[PDB]
């Protein structure tokens, strides 16, 4: 069964737009989105659809790139590090829920490498 998805707006949280956050949307996210292994990560895990009734019994800080995309579009983040932490949560959830060698984990590892490659150098202020 499904909990509510992570919030993509929060009127009590301050917003910010920075060159690094613009980069994270326009280049990092939008490039990862097009990768052949991106599709498991483009939306929150639907435990009912996927017949994974235990997913949210294990994963208590769920995150996906669709949520991150909407957060970036809504200037939800204060800085790039906050956004990068959401990516890191998404990858780590996949490693927690699954086990090494699983097909989904191979997909997450490949995307994580590409993600790190792209955030190695960010624009300046
Ligand atoms: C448990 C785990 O780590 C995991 C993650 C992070 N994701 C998925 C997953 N995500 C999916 C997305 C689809 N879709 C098919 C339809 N298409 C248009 C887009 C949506 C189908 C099956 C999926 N399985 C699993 C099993």
């Amino acid at each position: 069964m499904n909990p509510p998805p992570p919030e993509t707006s929060n009127p009590n949280k301050p917003k910010r737009q920075t060159n690094q956050l613009q980069y994270l949307l326009r280049v990092v996210l939008k490039t990862l989105w097009k990768h052949q292994f991106a599709w498991p990560f483009q939306q929150p895990v639907d435990a009912v659809k996927l017949n994974l009734p235990d997913y949210y019994k294990i994963i208590k800080t769920p995150m996906d790139m669709g949520t991150i995309k909407k957060r970036l579009e809504n200037n939800y983040y204060w800085n790039a590090q906050e956004c990068i932490q959401d990516f890191n949560t998404m990858f780590t959830n996949c490693y927690i829920y699954n086990k090494p060698g699983d097909d989904i984990v191979l997909m997450a590892e490949a995307l994580e490498k590409l993600f790190l490659q792209k955030i190695n150098e960010l624009p300046t202020e």
